[PDB]
């Protein structure tokens, strides 16, 4: 869940700057 749009964190926001984390 971040303001980035490269990947997703699936933390409710649906935005992650990484996919390996």
């Amino acid at each position: 869940c971040l303001g980035v749009g490269s990947c997703v964190d699936f933390a409710g926001c649906g935005y992650a700057v990484v996919c390996f984390x």
